[PDB]
């Protein structure tokens, strides 16, 4: 049986997307750029901070220096960090706490494999830290998703090979990173985004220990 589960954070454990959206919208309002609404924000999901800022500048054909660019990106981040201060246990997605409890009770390792530089903070705010055996630090990997680095790191940190692990992800790049690590992906979302060659569940309430076991046994 699998020995570890490698969890992404955003779209698996909780949603930070609302806060990202609000942070960008506030920045755009401050600098006078129209058009940063919820529909536009879909173009920012899974996009780097710098590429997201550039998309917003492009709305106004706005040109800035490297130092101005850096400062704007910083201000967005400051907005975001302020906005996540009220994250709480109520923000944990359905099924996730029970899964964490059941993994722990069965001595299956639990690791975070998130791109978030606020991962430890967010897990503390949600009261989840006690379930995690390790958090892979995204600042210490050489390459971001879809590179496998973060999943390799997460598995190794809990003393397992990726081949002994399941990865849980909501993004295409995440799924590719799990695949390339050697771990078994189980997506949450739709195959249009994630691919049709992996198991996908419609929402996190389907991530149960019994389901993970079923998936692992079918893989063999
Ligand atoms: F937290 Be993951 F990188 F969406
Ligand atoms: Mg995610
Ligand atoms: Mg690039």
């Amino acid at each position: 049986m699998f020995k570890a589960v490698l969890f992404d954070l955003n779209g698996v454990i909780t949603d930070t997307a609302e806060y990202h959206f609000r942070a960008w919208k506030a920045l755009a309002e401050e600098i006078g750029i129209n058009g940063v609404d919820r529909q536009f924000n879909e173009q920012l999901k899974g996009v780097s901070r710098e590429d997201s800022l550039q998309k917003i500048l492009d709305l106004a054909d706005k040109k800035v220096s490297a130092e101005e660019f850096k400062e704007l990106a910083k201000r967005k981040n400051d907005n975001y960090v302020k906005m996540i201060q009220d994250v709480s246990p109520a923000d944990v997605y359905p099924g996730i706490l029970q899964l964490l409890k059941d993994l722990r009770s069965n001595k299956i390792k639990i690791a975070l494999a998130s791109a978030s530089k606020n991962g430890p903070f967010l897990l503390e705010r949600m009261n989840l830290t006690g379930y995690f055996d390790a958090i892979a630090d995204p600042a210490e990997v050489a390459a971001s998703k879809p590179a496998p680095d973060i999943f390799i790191a997460a598995a190794h940190a809990v003393g397992v090979a990726p081949s002994e692990s399941i990865g849980l992800e909501d993004s295409q790049a995440g799924i590719q990173a799990i695949k390339d690590s050697g771990a078994l992906p189980i997506g949450v979302g739709r195959p249009e985004d994630l691919g049709d060659d992996i198991v996908i569940v419609p929402d996190t309430s389907h991530y149960t220990l019994e389901f993970l076991k079923e998936v692992w046994l079918q893989k063999q």
